[PDB]
């Protein structure tokens, strides 16, 4: 075939997902990749193919199979992000089916930073009396917080508890229930995944959602609200290019584009030329790599420490997995830290052996050096692998020239951003939001 519905560009995540979006829309759908692995941006990597990418001179074959065994149990994400259980995505990967192929399995813990120590997220009543994070007569209010979130029913007034989510900012709810700063932080942080505090000052609603979204999702499985696929996320893109072929689909990796082909008069896209041929579509998918000219920067640069432990993260009860989130306000920064922590539970490293991987959004002239504190929460580490990415977004939405790019992937440690990104683009594309039918 040479005419195609769709052509796209790039098999990191949100490609995949959306290409995935189309096949099984009944869409026909070239999907190619000019590298000769999976996933884009955030391919997933051998330790092996780790130490070349982030060291200068990497360390033998024999010290590294000795220190930490063998390749075949390294699948170490480039970007690793979590899924919270009950969200928006898990819905999107289910009706894409790619489920088939993947196999989610629960993060054990999910903390947050306080004054230099870390504390299990309250996500229940329970857990709420029994918190350090909180003194005595904070802990009574927060259950009652939480009492409120799970009793509340639009549908019933006397649920509401005098509060509207509408006309109510979320300082007020929090007003209301007697909160102090501290714990509205980690609510605000840690629970709704808010990256800054303006949500103080907006309507309650979309906070209210989101925290109960987070509680939803811990009850679940009841260790935490995050899910992480077994052998990691390059599983992901493997799954999406099987269930391309069942809907007649095409993943052509390792083939570069030579020239994009743009229409006369009106400069829209056209198709690509190949080493394997002359390819066409009415628009084109891509990641800000395949487009430069069309993208820009954000001004915003993360750094990434993918760190390897022989122990489990002090104070975390020798969790197998967690997501730790340290508030900005906590270290004097204008950017949250995130870390996450995945081991030989979730098959991506050998047995004995942690990755944590730490990530925020460069502020100083010293990048390492604003991971400090979450490198203190690790304990002794075998070895950092750190790398700096700059954040490039489009220049235009791609309705004057049917290119539809998408975003760097961003310093959080979960998919919420992937995920705004993917219904946006999905949006653009097809002109209509995404609905799972």
């Amino acid at each position: 075939d040479t005419d195609y519905d769709v052509i796209v560009l790039g098999t990191g995540i949100t490609e995949c997902i959306l290409s995935g979006l189309l096949s099984v829309d009944g869409k026909k759908v070239l999907h190619i990749d000019k590298q000769d692995h999976y996933g884009g941006e955030a391919a997933s990597v051998t330790l092996s193919q780790l130490y070349e990418k982030f060291k200068q001179n990497p360390i033998s074959k024999e010290e590294r199979e000795s220190k930490f065994g063998k390749d075949r149990d390294w699948n170490v994400d480039l970007i690793p992000k979590f899924l919270m259980a009950n969200g928006e995505l898990t819905n999107i990967l289910i009706h894409t089916d790619v489920t088939r192929y993947v196999d989610f399995k629960q993060v054990s813990g999910s903390y947050v930073f306080k004054q230099g120590k870390i504390y299990k997220v309250p996500a229940n009543e329970i857990e709420a009396i029994s918190s350090p994070l909180m003194g005595i007569f904070e802990k009574r209010r927060m259950k009652k917080f939480l009492e409120w979130i799970s009793s509340y029913k639009e549908d019933d007034l006397s649920t509401h508890q005098g509060l509207d989510l509408d006309k109510n900012t979320m300082d007020e709810v929090y007003y209301k229930f007697g909160l102090g700063n501290s714990t509205k932080e980690f609510i605000g942080h840690a629970m709704a995944l808010w990256t800054n505090d303006d949500y103080l000052q907006q309507p309650a609603r979309p906070s209210f959602e989101r925290i109960l979204l987070y509680c939803q999702s811990v009850a679940r499985y009841g260790k935490s609200p995050y899910l992480y696929p077994m052998y990691g996320l390059g599983e992901l893109p493997q799954g999406f290019a099987r269930l391309s072929a069942i809907y007649g689909g095409t993943y052509m990796l390792d083939t570069p584009i030579d020239e994009v082909l743009y229409k006369k008069d009106t400069g829209k896209f056209e198709g690509v030329k190949t080493k394997l041929g002359t390819f066409k579509a009415p628009l084109v998918i891509a990641d800000p790599t395949y487009f430069p000219e069309k993208c820009k920067s954000t001004g915003q640069r993360v750094i990434r420490a993918i760190c390897i432990l022989n122990h489990p993260v002090p104070n975390t009860s020798n969790a197998d997995s967690l997501q730790i989130i340290i508030p900005q306000s906590q270290l004097g920064r204008k950017s949250d830290i995130y870390v996450a922590i995945v081991s030989d539970a979730h098959n991506v490293c050998s047995k004995g052996h942690y990755l944590a991987i730490i990530s925020t959004i460069i502020e100083t002239d010293k990048p390492h050096i604003e991971l400090e504190p979450a490198f203190k929460l690790l304990g002794p580490i075998e070895e950092k692998f750190m790398g700096i990415a700059e954040l490039f977004e489009p220049r235009e939405d791609g309705s004057k020239d049917n290119i539809y790019l998408s975003r760097s992937y961003d310093a959080s440690s979960h998919f919420e951003s992937m995920t705004d990104d993917v219904k946006d683009i999905y949006f653009r594309v097809t002109g209509h939001p995404l609905v799972l039918k």
